[PDB]
């Protein structure tokens, strides 16, 4: 009953989805982001909390709690924006990632924001630290844009390069404990992983939410983009998206093999090459776990807040 | 404290993997392959159901059980052999492939292998089945011709052709419960990735086994192997071996981004290809466990029966 895609890993849920639906009800309640039975029951249905078990199916405790925290908090941090209001709203976001931020009297979304940054940065280098606050910097600066506010080419930069993926990309390396080495993180072929990834992710959704996002009147969508650029029927735009899905998923898979003679060019011992494999093992669970969640997920029918 | 190889996956394990000790301990006690409290203490110190725990990272309940119990009657299978007496022994173990087998007054390691098949094969396709007593037969007569009885080149057939690994690689689909589509299990392409995965398995393994096979004067080793033939020292072997290990992942990983086109022009349901995808993840984590467990494990301190 949905658009279907070759995404060639197989399909995995952690063992403990229940009660981690449990625990990040529990997060989203008392951090008032959910308030009542109601509201509860409605967010269940969407499944919330197992996209990060797909992404994240062998984390454990808090490692999982965070994975599925990140997500339930971007669902109730998107839809609080359905631009002067929102700059000041941004900008404190923004102030939650200062190592000296006090939340006390933010808003409900930057208390809970502080305390997701907190759990993802403390165990991570100051390498990853520098390039996730520019991450989420970028990602939650983008709102103001959209306020003030394309063609193909613009909505496919906008996604990659200010969207919700790269702070999800950083997030694999905290939640698997595996952060990229500093010395492979620039290279072309690690770059490449992580830009098919995003790509892959971001359009993947714009299909199986577009259904969602017309009866929302909402415009940040692909394949409403390719019609209304090219005025193309919903057809043509479907299968145009459909071919930039299969061409990034292809070069993911054409590159990965090329890690490990990399990292013998560049001298990088083995035990920190695990830690890339291991990066690399959670895109590819991520491009899979967004298939099977926006497959499978209520949110996409076509409110708790 | 040991040979490092680059194995470009992550390292999993079964998040139960303790309570899968305690389960395949008493399943080993039950039929009569560990008698007494003494042995079973050696036995733990091996972490004998560990093995499984890695090459099933997420099997569950029966299913993991069953992927455990097959690695601990190997251990005690193979260690009863260290050509008459050997056939007699053996063609029973065969005899109990056939459905209408009863290991009622079998010695036990042959009632032990009677469970095991039952609950290996009882959700497989009669295809599966029928090859999959062919690569059980094939391991099993092996121990006749070791009693009757190499070059490199004869021992890396006979390991490839007539060893474990051909059961193991049946065993991933059942344990993972995801068959190789019939019309792809045939291409060059599947049959690579099971041929690389069977040797590098085979020859880890004897990498990380070899102070031990020494040590008990076993000569069934390709380091071994390699230096009577020529004369090598043991330097030179282990980096033969080391050479071979390494193209055997290299061919792995740059065969598998063949399979989706692969499947597209087989005209395979996108259904079926996720299968495939299974079992390719299950020959990953086949290699990486292997590898990691032969690393960690006490059997290698250089006995429970
Ligand atoms: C599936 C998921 C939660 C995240 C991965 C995709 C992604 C990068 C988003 F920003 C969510 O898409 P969107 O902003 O379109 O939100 P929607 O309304 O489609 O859930
Ligand atoms: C590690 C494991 C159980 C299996 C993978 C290797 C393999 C295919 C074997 F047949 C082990 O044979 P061998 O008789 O050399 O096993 P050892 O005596 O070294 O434990
Ligand atoms: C043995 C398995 N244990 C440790 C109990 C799993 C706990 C998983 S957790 O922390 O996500 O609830
Ligand atoms: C919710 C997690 N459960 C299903 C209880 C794990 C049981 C794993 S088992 O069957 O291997 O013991
Ligand atoms: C809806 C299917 C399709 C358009 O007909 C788009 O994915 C197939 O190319
Ligand atoms: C013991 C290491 C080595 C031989 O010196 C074999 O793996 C390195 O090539
Ligand atoms: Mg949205
Ligand atoms: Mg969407
Ligand atoms: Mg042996
Ligand atoms: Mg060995």
């Amino acid at each position: 009953g949905h658009e279907e895609f070759d995404i060639p890993f197989p399909s995995r849920v952690n063992p403990f989805h229940a009660r981690a639906e449990d625990r990040h009800v529990a997060w989203m309640r008392a951090m008032g982001l959910i308030t009542g039975d109601a509201a509860e029951a409605t967010y269940r249905r969407w499944s919330p909390a197992k996209v990060g078990a797909r992404w994240f199916y062998l984390a454990q405790g808090e490692d999982l709690d965070l994975g599925c925290d990140i997500f339930g908090w971007f669902f109730a941090y998107d839809d609080h924006f359905d631009p002067r209001q929102t700059a000041a709203f941004v900008n404190r976001t923004v102030a939650m990632l200062d190592p000296r931020a006090d939340p006390t009297g933010e808003h409900p979304l930057n208390i809970a924001f502080h305390d997701l940054w907190q759990r993802e940065s403390a165990p991570m280098s100051p390498l990853w630290q520098r390039r996730a606050v520019d991450h989420w910097t970028q990602y939650l600066t983008a709102h103001i844009t959209e306020a003030t506010n394309p063609t193909i080419a613009d909505y496919l930069e906008l996604r990659h390069r200010t969207g919700f993926m790269p702070p999800l990309l950083d997030l694999i390396e905290r939640v698997w404990r595996a952060e990229i080495p500093a010395p492979v993180y620039t290279t072309p072929e690690v770059q490449t992983l992580l830009h098919t990834t995003n790509q892959n992710i971001n359009i993947v959704n714009d299909v199986l939410s577009l259904e969602k996002e017309e009866a929302h009147g909402d415009p940040h969508n692909l394949v409403l983009v390719i019609q209304h650029e090219r005025q193309s029927t919903r057809q043509q735009a479907l299968a145009t998206a459909r071919r930039m899905i299969d061409e990034w998923t292809d070069t993911f898979i054409r590159t990965e093999p090329r890690l490990p003679a990399l990292c013998g060019r560049l001298g990088i011992p083995l035990a920190d090459r695990t830690s890339l494999y291991t990066a690399v093992e959670g895109m590819r669970a991520a491009i899979r776990g967004n298939y099977d969640w926006c497959a499978e997920t209520n949110r996409y029918v076509h409110t708790p807040w």
